Order: C-alpha cells, then sequence, then structure tokens
C-alpha cells in the first residue's frame, strides 16, 4: 500500500472556504507596472543567484527594495504575487508595493517598502537570551498569520529574516517557495535549505502542512542557543536525515516511518544505523549556558519531532512559558 494521508492540525480547511480566486493563482492576472518609475541605486549582496537591489521611486523620492525575478515558470511568478498580495499587512510580512516589468528586457520584478539588508544570520550568533526569545516571538507572529491566512512559507532559515536592531523590528521575506495549504495535496519536497529540511522533506513525504515551518523554526532555536551553526550539520541530503537520527535517535524515526508507512530509499539502510535520543545537555558548555534554559529546551524539543502532526503550532509555540516575559512585557509597551 502507499503512504497513510496526513492533515494539518489547524487552518486545515482555511483555503476551501476561501473564493476560488483567493488560491487560484494560476488564474490571477497581474496588472504590470513600469520599472521606469524606480532608479536601482546598488545591488544588495544575497549572493550568486539573486538580483537585489536598493531602489528610489522617482515619483515620491522613497526608497524601495526592487527583486528581478531571474528567468523561471509564470505559474512560480503569479504564485508569490497572489502570495504577497494575500498577506500585505500582515504582522512581520514583507509588504508588496508595486509589480513591474522593464520596458525594453520585458523582465519581472517586484517592489517591495524598503527594509535593511541586515538579516537574522549576521546578528542571531550574538543575540542575550532575552532578545532570541523576542525575536523568536515576532518570527512567530508571522507564521501563525500566514499559516491562518493558508500558506506554508517552506523557506524559512536566517538569511529570509531581516532584522532592524536599532528598532527591534523584523520582516519574514522571499515568499518565493511558498504555497497554499489544501488538504490532501502532495508538495514537492525540493524545497528549503539543507540544514532546515524537515524529515518529511528528507524521507520523501510529500503530504507536508505548516508544520514544515516549525521544523526550520527549531533548527534555528536549537543553532541561536547553542552556538552551533548549523545545528545539524549533513554533507548532503542523506546525511542530513542522519544528522538528525544521531540527536533525536533512530526508535522515534522508524515509529514515524512505520506510522505514515513510508517507503525509505534504500541508500538509507546502511547509514542511519542505531541511536539514543540524546539529552540537550549533551550540546550545553561555558559559551551557551547563559542562553539555555529548562524553558528553552521544554520549547526546541516540542518543534524538533519527526511525526510532524506531534510539533507545536505557531500559536501553541507563542504560548509556551518560554515566552511569559515576552508576553507580559509586550502587553506592558
Ligand atoms: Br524587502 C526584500 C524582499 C524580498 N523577497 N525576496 N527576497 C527579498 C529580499 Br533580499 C528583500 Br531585502
Ligand atoms: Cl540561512
Ligand atoms: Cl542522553
Ligand atoms: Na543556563
Amino acid at each position: 500500500s502507499g503512504p497513510v494521508p496526513s492533515r494539518a492540525r489547524v487552518y486545515t480547511d482555511v483555503n476551501t472556504h476561501r473564493p476560488r480566486e483567493y488560491w487560484d493563482y494560476e488564474s490571477h492576472v497581474v496588472e504590470w507596472g513600469n520599472q521606469d518609475d524606480y532608479q536601482l541605486v546598488r545591488k544588495l549582496g544575497r549572493g550568486k543567484y539573486s538580483e537585489v537591489f536598493e531602489a528610489i521611486n522617482i515619483t515620491n523620492n522613497e526608497k524601495v527594495v526592487v527583486k528581478i525575478l531571474k528567468p523561471v515558470k509564470k505559474k512560480k511568478i503569479k504564485r508569490e504575487i497572489k502570495i504577497l498580495e494575500n498577506l500585505r499587512g500582515g504582522p512581520n510580512i514583507i509588504t508588496l508595493a508595486d509589480i513591474v516589468k522593464d520596458p525594453v528586457s520585458r523582465t519581472p520584478a517586484l517592489v517591495f517598502e524598503h527594509v535593511n539588508n541586515t538579516d537574522f544570520k549576521q546578528l542571531y550568533q550574538t543575540l542575550t537570551d532575552y532578545d532570541i526569545r523576542f525575536y523568536m516571538y515576532e518570527i512567530l507572529k508571522a507564521l501563525d498569520y500566514c499559516h491562518s491566512m493558508g500558506i506554508m512559507h517552506r523557506d524559512v532559515k536566517p538569511h529570509n529574516v531581516m532584522i532592524d536592531h536599532e528598532h527591534r523590528k523584523l520582516r519574514l521575506i522571499d515568499w518565493g517557495l511558498a504555497e497554499f495549504y489544501h488538504p490532501g495535496q502532495e508538495y514537492n519536497v525540493r524545497v528549503a535549505s539543507r540544514y532546515f529540511k524537515g524529515p518529511e522533506l528528507l524521507v520523501d513525504y510529500q503530504m507536508y502542512d505548516y508544520s514544515l515551518d516549525m521544523w526550520s523554526l527549531g533548527c534555528m532555536l536549537a543553532s541561536m542557543i547553542f552556538r552551533k551553526e548549523p545545528f545539524f550539520h549533513g554533507h548532503d541530503n542523506y546525511d542530513q536525515l542522519v544528522r538528525i537520527a544521531k540527536v533525536l535517535g533512530t526508535e522515534d524515526l522508524y515509529d514515524y516511518i512505520d506510522k505514515y508507512n513510508i517507503e525509505l530509499d534504500p541508500r538509507f539502510n546502511d547509514i542511519l544505523g542505531r541511536h539514543s535520543r540524546k539529552r540537550w545537555e549533551r550540546f550545553v558548555h561555558s559559551e551557551n549556558q547563559h542562553l539555555v534554559s529548562p524553558e528553552a529546551l521544554d520549547f526546541l524539543d516540542k518543534l524538533l519531532r519527526y511525526d510532524h502532526q506531534s510539533r507545536l503550532t505557531a500559536r501553541e509555540a507563542m504560548e509556551h512559558p518560554y515566552f511569559y516575559t515576552v508576553v507580559k512585557d509586550q502587553a506592558r509597551m
């Protein structure tokens, strides 16, 4: 028999109850603006693949960010646009300001509200305990919002979190891999960066949901409180599951495989071996012990589960004791 079907524990049917138009991005009609309303100032450093620029809107002299959409399926362009329009105004979600094409090249581009190109990866190995809790809570606001709106991000990693540390402001960026959640849909498992990939992606379980983002968030939290970048340091996608198995143990992995009747790639046969579930105390040392608390470990443990159904939801995570002081200071402020 095939794999056992799965449903999201929360926000399962939100797209079903919407008008077709909300999620049917292939039928979305874009009104393409004129990229000549903008002048590019400078290229932001986003590595070899990406083309993101600081720009000026000539009309109002306001600073924007312009993302040139590298040759790709028009379908993927409409998906990212529709998701950004749907989430516009959500907490800690980047704001889409315009959709334009260069008059000559006809290359499509997205224009965003300005944010400084200071990503979380540049800051997140130097935070106080309180600031890890604070920024984690701000990321959860964005994830509970997009999940509540029927969308999973699928590329949650420090490079996709822009922070203004002076103003204590955070934005979740790069919605290019985001997808609408539909119950029973089988998704592409070739998403997310290696170190942040959930076990569902690594064992090719396609009927995944919002809980994929909660695994990625757990990987970020583990990296920050233990000062270990990345936390799960695989050579490749096969070794990535081995690195997870040496921490979470093989017993819970094989129970997960049996529960969903997953056909494990034969390449895993010799490399997973047999591993105990390790106590988190094993990762604590003199240079990270100020970031590690019972509250932090209890919270992390509830994010990093093989079984996607078992992981905290974004809202359950926001309700964890780890955030009590952040919640109290927010109400007071
Ligand atoms: Br604003 C902003 C929005 C983005 N969407 N994808 N990548 C993005 C980057 Br880099 C920035 Br900065
Ligand atoms: Cl990253
Ligand atoms: Cl142990
Ligand atoms: Na401690």
